[PDB]
DNA sequence: TACGCAAACGTTTGCGT
DNA sequence: TACGCAAACGTTTGCGT
């Protein structure tokens, strides 16, 4: 059709494509002629005709886990702003950790010639290394681990572990000392780290946490739910209560609320993630902030560089979490005697 | 490179396409060679290359408002889960209510040439409304209007308006005779289609509501939080509150639990949505729920037809909005005499 | 029987003059 | 000076035989 526009000109597609693109000077009258026709036509340039000759898409994909997610979603929202300012289409691909649902979207991906991979897996097993290894030809940047799980990648490390701690620490503070943990899957960095993070906090202040009193979540607020209530329906009983991700803690507010129990008079409660609503959460919730925005925009830019650049050496960048105090951590027994 | 295969295997490129696609008999000697061939070169077929002699990127483009608010995350997830089932891409974009950005987003969109537009941008002016005519020519559907504003379109359509007076009927039967409201934009659907058919159920039951009583909100949890205060933060307030969002709900709660009041025992909630933790609200938010998957789904659907079966004539589905009991709201002064 | 030739899809771009 | 020719990018596919 561009053919077509170059007929209506009277005047070469070579030309047409030059006012197009600003490639090389055109007479006025010529780049005149070439927008009239080109707006009567009614042309749009085909993107994969140009894709073919120029070799790039000018698209990047996005290999998450879910996006319904609060977490998720605002790392999504802020990896495609970033696109679009920097002209890039976003691929959204959601494998739920499964093996095949991710071989299927990282072929697609390869196949749609995506210029760059954003990873967001959250479990990386030998076989996901593998597959993704397959493609180091794509350039590529993993945006949830905790260290370089891999050379043939670019990543962006949110220090999940001395989040973890800072928490901890937080409730010592307070005066603390019988506290109780709801962490996320420990096979991911967000889970794990954050609790090894928080353990060890607790060893340097001789703080054992009894196994009666750690459950583990899955992020979704209804494991969060079942956690509170399984610690809190025991005879014995924390004054405190460290929840892996803001969103179970959501649930953990609704079980204690539910057995009748005060946030915080009767358990003190601090999350992690501080997500978009945590502040309106019953009461405010008290939590350590992930730099969502910084991690997308973040790992965009690497992708950018390693893309145009031609960035051939993994490079990975920290990023920091912060305590964020709100109103569900009240004073425990021993802020006094300290 | 497809070249660097049919060689290595001694077959024309041909050929290799055939195997590849299935597209006519090969030898069995013949098909494993190929995919011997395929398989140590390490192809993948150029999608680009495909689509450019095929017509079809078997991608389709979601046009949305934003991806961060809950509302939306659920749907856009509903949406990607489809395409993936039935092997299409999803080039997600926001355009934040912006007319450029919408220009754009379109344009790029255009240029992908997505086979399909899925579109979500909550207001719709007549400039808007003119640029989407201009693309007539690709397939699309909107999966948020009320009736259907246009002809070149599809539409599925979600009774907000028998949602609004659902929730208005409940707190009636309920007992309640002093209610206000929070609505979301009037320029939306889900904002004034919502709140219509909640003022036809005050009226047909000659409930009048004050001016005072009802503010507008902006379906984010912040403009809940202010509007609830202001509600209750006079002389004269309502018993019952029926608030456009859930999510603005959860900011309505948040305020009126920060000023000491009692839900449901001091101001009865009702939301809409139903999102998926709106279960996990303190209290259980009790609101009416909007089918967010099969909106998703029967979008996608419509939009399939349309391509794959090359329907040229438009085509509405209506959905339905359903309510939810939970824990919000309580029997008010009237309920005993009725 | 089972396969190969060559044109085409819509662009960009190296040389020209 | 200001522009045009033709090859190429990686595929599919109508005819062949
Ligand atoms: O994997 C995760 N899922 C949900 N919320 C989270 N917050 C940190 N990591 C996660
Ligand atoms: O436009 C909207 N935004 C957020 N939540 C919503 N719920 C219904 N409509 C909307």
């Amino acid at each position: 059709t561009i053919k077509d526009v170059a007929k209506r000109a009277n005047v070469s597609t070579t030309t047409v494509s030059h006012v197009i693109n600003k490639t090389r000077f055109v007479a006025e009258e010529t780049r005149n002629a070439v927008w009239a026709a080109i707006k009567e036509l009614h042309y749009s340039p085909s993107a994969v005709a140009r894709s073919l000759k120029v070799n790039h898409t000018k698209s990047i994909g996005l290999l998450a886990t879910s996006s319904e997610a609060a977490y998720f979603a605002e790392i999504i929202e802020a990896v495609e702003k970033n696109c679009f300012q920097k002209g890039y289409t976003l691929i959204l691909g959601n494998a739920w950790n499964n093996l095949e649902k991710q071989r299927a979207y990282l072929s697609m991906m390869a196949q749609k010639r995506v210029d760059g991979l954003l990873v967001m897996c959250s479990e990386y097993p030998e076989p996901l290394l593998a597959m993704l290894e397959e493609y180091r030809h794509i350039p590529m940047v993993v945006m949830d681990w905790g260290e370089a799980k891999a050379d043939f990648t670019d990543a962006v490390i949110d220090n999940a572990f001395e989040g973890g701690y800072m928490a901890g620490r937080y409730l010592i503070e307070r005066g603390h000392r019988e506290i109780g943990v709801i962490p996320g899957p420990l096979e991911q960095n967000t889970g794990a780290g954050r609790l090894a993070g928080f353990m060890k906090a607790m060893e340097e202040a001789m703080i054992k946490v009894p196994e009666s009193w750690i459950v583990q979540g899955d992020f979704e607020p209804e494991s969060g739910y079942r956690a509170m209530q399984q610690i809190l329906s025991q005879p014995h009983r924390p004054t405190a209560v460290f929840c892996g991700g803001d969103i179970m803690a959501m649930g953990a507010l609704c079980a204690a609320d539910e057995m009748g129990l005060r946030v915080p008079q009767d358990v003190s409660l601090i999350g992690y993630d501080n997500v978009r609503n945590a502040r309106y959460f019953t009461p405010a919730l008290t939590t350590i902030h992930q730099p969502k925005d910084s991690l997308g925009e973040t790992a965009f830019n690497m992708l950018l560089d390693r893309i145009v650049n031609k960035r051939e050496e993994p490079q990975s960048i920290e990023v920091h979490p912060r305590l964020i105090e709100r109103r569900s951590v009240a004073d425990g027994p021993f802020r006094d005697y300290r």
